[PDB]
């Protein structure tokens, strides 16, 4: 089965990312530690919210004993994509100061400016996810619909996925287009490069996070088992995010190349 080696390599990468950030003396900056933090986010989702999700698709997607884990599962899950996505958000915004204004950027760049940034984008991502413990668990029917566990709050997945992946998004791609106007107007070759892994990051973040939400709010403003097995495979899409990210982020570097192969 194709999802074990999906959730073997979520755990492998994100591991051996936090071993290169924390074993080598010259990968300890501000920008790393947020990438650390990203490693984190994404390992935590690989281990906590995968399996159980393999273990869902195991059983005929017949939830397994304990009742109560749906609910604290949904929150888990919509915390840690949540986290990713506004992690990458964030990378996105810093990096664009770090053109633009470089001089600026580095004037203000601190170790404080690093735990604000990781503070800011925890709360937000808590914040979003704040009413899934409190009703979800007050209400089984908005976390269950026909024994299968789902959230089903119609309200929540239009307005909560406003604030999770289409203003990010509209974020995103306005930082992109003026990073690529940034970088574009013998150091020439940098800024390619540069580029082209900006060009590859945010593509593949689109190209995989994007369908399952698209399909997600199709699913409540308009079928439904056709949209479902839809969703069935894009969420495991979007997972797959989460062992892609440490390798777009880091093996670019030929320190992480190095530690990896150590
Ligand atoms: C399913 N899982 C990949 C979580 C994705 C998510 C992030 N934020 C949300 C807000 C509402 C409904 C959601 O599925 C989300």
């Amino acid at each position: 089965l194709l999802t074990a080696v999906v959730i073997i390599l979520t755990i492998a990468g994100n591991i051996l990312v936090i071993m290169a950030v924390s074993l080598e003396k010259k990968l300890q900056n501000a920008t790393n530690y947020f990438l650390m933090s990203l490693a984190i986010a994404d390992m935590l989702l690989g281990f906590l919210v995968m399996p159980v999700s393999m273990l869902t698709i195991l059983y005929g997607y017949r939830w397994p004993l304990p009742s109560k884990l749906c609910a604290v599962w949904i929150y888990l899950d919509v915390l840690f994509s949540t986290a990713s996505i506004m992690h990458l958000c964030a990378i996105s915004l810093d990096r664009y100061v770090a053109i633009q204004n470089p001089i600026h950027h580095s004037r203000f760049n601190s170790r404080t400016k690093a735990f604000l940034k990781i503070i800011a984008v925890w709360t937000i991502s808590v914040g979003i996810s704040m009413p899934i413990p409190v009703f979800g668990l007050q209400d089984d029917s908005k976390v269950f619909k026909e024994g299968s566990c789902l959230l089903a709050d119609d309200n929540f997945v239009l307005i909560g996925s406003f604030v999770s992946f289409f203003i990010p998004l509209t974020i995103m791609v306005i930082t992109y287009f003026l990073t690529i106007k940034s970088l574009q107007k013998q150091s020439i070759s940098n800024e390619q490069k540069a580029c082209k892994v900006l060009g590859i990051v945010f593509f593949l973040f689109v190209v995989m996070w994007c369908p399952f939400f698209i399909t997600n709010i199709m699913a409540v403003i308009c079928n439904e088992d056709v949209i479902g097995a839809l969703l069935n495979v894009f969420v495991w899409i979007g997972y797959l995010s989460s062992a892609v990210n440490p390798l777009v982020y880091t093996l670019f570097n030929k320190t992480y190349r190095s530690a990896f192969s150590r």
